[PDB]
């Protein structure tokens, strides 16, 4: 299977699975001469319910036998209700929902959640075939009884009396050589022994059907003694006649059947199961008259199966058995980032919100760009969606491209509705509507969208996604008619069901790559930002000045605005009286539109004097330097002020905060700092990674080539506090999905033109101009990258609807964007960084750090071709 | 029952119930031609096992009706059997073992512990009596789909289509006013409607019957109709004559039933179980032949019951069936778990299996019963005998190790704990004639076991046999097999279950381990302050009373010394008292000396320095802090160091016990910057720490003069409840008030005997004054009273000055000279107090660790 497989009649985004002609109706089942067809169809349905259990759930197609066949008035069949509570012992209706269309009846199974309040059954199981022994009988283990067992023995292994009185009449028994002729038992059947059912005409398949049973169940048990030979009224020796079968025959029938019982192992050793067969004769007045049996089995150290688990799924459109291997890894389970599990609520009542107003669409940027690009989108979505008036409509450039498959391009955009008290549907609006793959395009993304929120999501609910296709250029609106019929269980009943989808949708989302993605990487960025903050807001308390190291990445600045609020609300002090010291001006205009406290740069901090500052936080601390002045007494002595006689009662001391990150220094100078062995109380802040995991990547490979050879500027002291181990458990817990990507040996033009396409595609996803930084190393390069983008830009937009406008790095938060040299863009980042640098050796490498520093969640880093003399 | 109940033929430790008369054995059980004794019996058997599941354990006794049955010829019985594996889908041989003496069958019944790998099923039931209508049929649901059930309305609550079709159809039906006779119905049975079995001669009884079930189905799922009338397989109004009973009566049964109906609720409004009754008349050619009845019952908040869940406990010496409400709380559910997680060291550390021969534990308890009496060495050996590999423990009382009485009589017990053999508890007896001793020993066994069960944790099949045995003198409990312990892991953990019970309980043995685990605990803080080691240089840790200090500064030493590669010499200890100096000397191979040492001397090779008790310092000799700071912050000399180094400077403080109203020459307040404060180094009883809280409010609302407020504005009380919750054991501690010096003294002379019989050694008791000058009148009373008391009096009683705190002596001397050191029994002499100087209790108690006992002398008169 590819993407599906095609059926026309129904065509539903499901799997279906079909199950053939069956009889249906009470009256009829009852009434049905041929016991064998009624076993069939019965284990048929059984088995692709559980088929569709296991595989995330799908739609089963019986046609119906009788053609006068009506469910409300006959029903459905009283052995096929017997059938289905035993396989799902919780209830029937959460899964299974019935329909009748035609002559067809539709059972619809839903996906098997394990249910939060019980117990994690991952996988649904009509029969464990493990059996353990109570006493006098052998039970074939439920799926919860056989997790038990396998969990203890699973503990067992890797951690490394009338019952006896029975055992021991037992081991008597096979200890004697001969044996008489109606000899009366001493012993009767316990949880070592088991005689019954055992002696019949012929021996042989009574032996084959029933030994692995008991077997099974003394393997799994401790012990064990089973005897052939015994009648099971009288408690005598009566015997198995020699002429029908003789010993030998019957010892390699056990031993083939004792070989062909399935086994798993926890242990390392894998002992295969042990069993000693004694054949014993029976003599009255001495002359042979037959032979009894015992076989002896003893504990074993694992799980022993008297066959396969009848537990199915589905492989290549066909239902498949699971082998023991196959269950027993599948039901003992033997990693998106958990942060998005608890902010998916804000996440949704932030961006999603449930209300009764009007239809929502979202998002709002590849909206407006839709819209203005085609005027009837607004009308043809209105008139389509009516009658509905609570609801939010997502639009998407490419469904199947946001959920990681392929994007089509006559697929102009997809809209998907969610609305309470109806079904979810999936809109795919196509430039051409004489395109035929239109339909096969909408069922797959509607069945992949299923899929991946009930895998990624987590949802655990019955959710309908109806594929409904759409034109543009058709003037009347809904052609034809759609057949799709689902239960009115499928569609959203409550607000609270709305909601639970829109955070299986959140997470999807986050799990993805798409504009939508980005955007809420945003929020789901500035909520962690939020908690950091409040975690690292404990040391204003504890400490009074403070060096603060940060690894690449770390997102220096939120941090420092959000530490600044959480002193002003702690000291008690006006906004004025806090200061913030940086380095680029840039990123002091950024700074003083994030915040009302004030900022400064370096050279402003030297020049000026600062009387009502009490409590300073300087960022960008690598790159100072003390030509001018050295600042770090300036800062000590607002912070720390020496006594003067008398006149303070109760001297105070500020707050002295230095954000310092070790790696990206530029400045060869001293920096004006305390030696490092002075350079305490120290924290180390390793937990605000705000980037894709491809950056991250990018980021720790550098790290590695910098600790490996190290600058002369660093020192090892410095580079001692970060390690690898700590990277990477940040990354995978703060980090999402993104793009990161690297072209080599391209001229002028060849950059140019890349940038365009690549910038062009993303408006076309709903990108804006703001989330675009275009970012040169060498800065006299900065003419010759504009006019090439100028004319790239003015080639591709061949409708041209507003001039191209390139902003300063001053401009980060204009509309605009940003082409400037790194060193302008200093502390300031965007979601897509384009980096024009030149050739560069090992030795100039070390600039992807700077270069990916800057980038949220897209970096494209093109390298120039080496310039010829 | 206060203890037990008495029962001399069967004497167990375990409850026992007695199910009389019950006839047993397949061929007996499938021949018996009245079945309503084989249900009785059935019912009576099962009831008992599940009551004895829920109430943690005990044997069933039944008298066996045939004389010539045998349990190994014969068998149980198939009904019996099936039964038991319905009540234990899990397994019945890890709950149920059998066993036949005599002409009685003996059930031994295993208390319900969830198994890890289980679903958190607190107790077992039978039935749950709760129905969930899957279409076409009302199903009983077990105890886990009950739980869920539970758990889902909880959730709901507290948060705040062909189906389709036959429920549309049903309604129809509702609405008609009027029925024909014959009329076919449109419509069969769904998870809305149900109609099979209803019809009958006598409608009452069989509605009596069934209604309360599909009542519940109904409400617990999602809507429902119950249609009376209807004929089972022809689908048509057939109706109820109307002579046979009377619309009227048929709807006031059916309102008494659903009233009847038990219910539980998740939330504050309390809805009753709505439901419409209406009724139906049915017409052949216009004149009336009967009527037909339909129930409405629609979707309820919470579960409703069929009847009360046929689950049983143990209540009054009685089998007592759960009501509702009872079932759901037990089944629902709505000491510190550092011990659980430290049981394994411990008993490792304290109680280890090894093929050497016995052990008698623990040494202190064993040496004095061993001294005070010969022959008890010879006569334990004798009766452990044949036994190689165990643990015999010792204890004056295991009744009152266990929080139960104490008894005079009763010289010593033994517990014997051994492979592949019963815990045997030998209980020796000062006079053999004393009436009460089997009563004793049943009870002590009994309750140990639940103890063990309940506290422990301990989830397996163990046998606790009574044996009483006698100094002067010159069994038919009979257990399975499996009840004695089987592999050396099987001990390993019912001594990790003991280990908990007693650091649960107040003993000997609860010290010594309470010991143990205080160090275990001191270890894990002291890794994790370490780690402020590489990122501080000078710090100012604030410490809570009761933190330790002394212990934590120890360790850290070590830490520094491994961290920094160096030699122990350059770590330096600044102490104020001498006591405390000499007691870090021995503890730590770093230099530590007093702060009048420190400020005398010249220290050139200290490279870090750890000062403790730095309240208390004085800044008339000089400024210490400025040579600490001197000593570990070198100022640069020129090119002379390449790479200067800054040192360790670490100051804990106490806030609250400040004794030196001078300045202490420490920075202000605001310029002590790192701080750190310490909530976790609470190693203590639960009473003294809830002394020590006490007055450390007291002290926050009326501030002294020396102390600040923002020095005491970072002590909280919820971080101190959290720490006590967290780290503390039980204790004991105790106030005496207007006594007199005789009195004082031989009450401390009393409680000092008392303690020492019971194993404690001198070097556990510490006798603290507060005014130094009464400690040579307090040594000539409590020589006095020692001396009347030990009338035997074996040896001299001798007291230590605080300096041998180390010693085997008992410390008499004062808080002052006691400064920073502590013994697990605090004995605090001091005259009357009033409010003002009551803030000396936190002075005492800081001193003590599981025991103190705070007396007050009285006013003296002029
Ligand atoms: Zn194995
Ligand atoms: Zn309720």
């Amino acid at each position: 299977m590819e993407s599906l497989k095609t059926d026309t009649e129904m065509p539903y985004p499901e799997v279906i699975v079909d199950v053939g002609r069956v009889i249906f109706g009470e009256e009829n089942r009852k009434k049905m001469t041929n016991s064998c067809l009624k076993r069939s169809e019965n284990s048929r349905i059984i088995r692709a319910i559980c088929a569709l259990l296991n595989s995330g759930g799908g739609v089963i197609k019986a046609e119906i036998d009788d053609k006068t066949y009506s469910y409300q008035c006959h029903g459905l069949g009283q052995d096929l209700e017997t059938s289905f509570q035993k396989l799902l012992p919780s209830g029937s209706q959460k899964y299974l929902d019935y329909m009748q269309q035609g002559h067809n009846l539709l059972i619809f199974v839903k996906s098997w959640s394990p249910d939060v309040f019980s117990l994690p059954l991952r996988i649904c199981s009509l029969r464990s075939n493990l059996y353990r022994r109570d006493v006098t009988s052998a039970i074939n283990l439920s799926a919860s009884s056989a997790l038990e067992l396998l969990r203890e023995k699973g503990f067992r292994a890797q951690r490394g009396q009338e019952e006896e009185d029975m055992r021991i009449l037992a081991s008597e028994f096979f200890k004697k050589d001969k044996l008489m002729y109606k000899e009366k038992l001493n012993f009767t059947e316990s949880t070592h022994v088991a005689f019954k059912r055992f002696t019949t005409k012929k021996v042989i398949p009574r032996i084959k059907e029933m030994l692995p049973h008991y077997v099974s169940a003394f393997a799994n048990t401790q012990g064990g003694y089973v005897l052939i030979g015994v009648d099971d009224k009288s408690k005598e020796v009566v015997g198995c006649k020699w002429e029908k079968v003789n010993p030998d025959l019957l010892k390699k029938e056990i031993e083939n059947c004792i070989e062909k019982l399935p086994t798993f192992h926890f242990c390392c050793e894998k002992p295969k199961v042990n069993f000693t067969t004694k054949i014993l004769n029976v003599y009255q007045k001495d002359v042979l008259d037959g032979y009894v049996c015992v076989i002896q089995v003893e504990p074993f150290c694992c799980v022993v199966f008297a066959e396969a688990p009848d537990s199915w799924i589905m492989k290549d459109n066909s239902v498949t058995r699971l082998t023991a291997e196959q269950w027993v890894v599948m039901m003992l389970d033997t990693g998106y980032p958990i942060k998005v599990h608890k902010f998916k609520e804000a996440l949704q009542r932030h961006l999603f919100p449930v209300t009764q107003e009007e239809v929502q669409f979202k998002p709002e940027s590849l909206c407006k760009k839709l819209f203005s690009d085609h005027k009837e989108l607004e009308g043809l979505m209105k008139t389509l969606i009516h009658p509905c008036s609570q609801g939010i409509v997502i639009f998407s450039r490419s469904w199947a491209g946001d959920v990681g498959f392929r994007k089509e391009q006559n697929v102009l955009c997809d809209a998907l509705l969610i609305a309470v008290n109806s079904p979810v549907v999936l809109y795919t609006i196509l430039i051409d509507p004489n395109w035929p793959g239109g339909l096969e395009y909408a069922r797959n993304t509607a069945h992949q969208l299923k899929q991946k929120l009930q895998t990624v999501g987590g949802y655990t609910g019955k959710v309908c996604i109806i594929p409904r296709l759409i034109h543009l250029s058709s003037t009347q609106s809904r052609p034809g008619e759609i057949p799709l019929r689902y239960p009115r269980s499928y569609r959203l009943a409550d607000e609270e069901e709305m909601e639970d989808l829109l955070q299986a949708l959140v997470v999807v989302s986050l799990s993805s790559r798409s504009l939508l993605s980005d955007q809420m990487g945003c929020e789901f960025f500035n909520l962690l930002i939020m908690e950091q903050s409040q975690l690292l807001s404990e040391s204003l308390q504890k400490t009074r000045e403070l060096f603060i190291y940060c690894f690449p990445g770390v997102r220096k600045t939120a941090l420092a605005i959000k530490i600044m609020e959480k002193i002003k609300d702690l000291f008690h002090c006006k906004p004025k009286e806090i200061l913030y010291v940086c380095e680029s001006d840039s990123l002091k205009d950024f700074v003083t539109q994030q915040t009302t406290c004030q900022a400064v740069t370096r050279k402003t901090f030297m020049q000026g004097e600062f009387l009502k500052i009490k409590h300073i936080v300087m960022d960008e601390t690598e790159n100072f330097c003390s030509k001018y002045g050295n600042w770090y007494m300036k800062a000590k002595n607002i912070t720390h002020p020496k006594a003067k006689g008398t006149g303070s009662e109760n001297l105070h001391h500020g707050i002295l905060w230095l954000f310092l990150d070790p790696f990206q220094i530029h400045h060869a100078d001293v920096n004006g700092l305390p030696p490092p062995s002075a350079q305490f109380p120290r924290k180390t802040i390793t937990s605000g990674i705000h980037c894709a995991l491809e950056i991250a990547k990018v980021m720790k490979e550098e790290m590695k080539r910098i600790k490996e050879n190290p600058p002369s500027n660093m020192s090892p002291d410095t580079l001692a506090l970060f390690s690898e181990t700590a990277y990477e458990e940040a990354t995978s817990a703060q980090a999402l999905p993104g793009v990161c990507e690297t072209k080599t040996n391209l001229t002028t033009e060849q950059i140019a033109n890349y940038v365009a396409r690549k910038c062009h595609s993303l408006f076309q996803s709903g990108y804006l101009p703001k989330d675009i930084a275009i970012l040169c190393r060498r800065g006299e390069d900065r003419g010759r990258y504009r006019l090439a983008l100028l004319k790239a830009m003015e080639l591709i937009e061949t409708h041209r609807p507003s001039e191209v406008v390139f902003s300063p790095a001053t401009g980060v938060w204009g509309s605009h964007i940003v082409l400037d040299s790194i060193q302008q863009f200093s502390g300031l980042e965007r979601t897509v960084v384009f980096g024009l640098s030149p050739e560069c050796d090992q030795s100039e490498e070390f600039h992807k750090l700077c270069f990916a520093s800057r980038a949220i969640k897209h970096l494209y880093l093109l390298y120039e071709k080496r310039a010829a003399y």
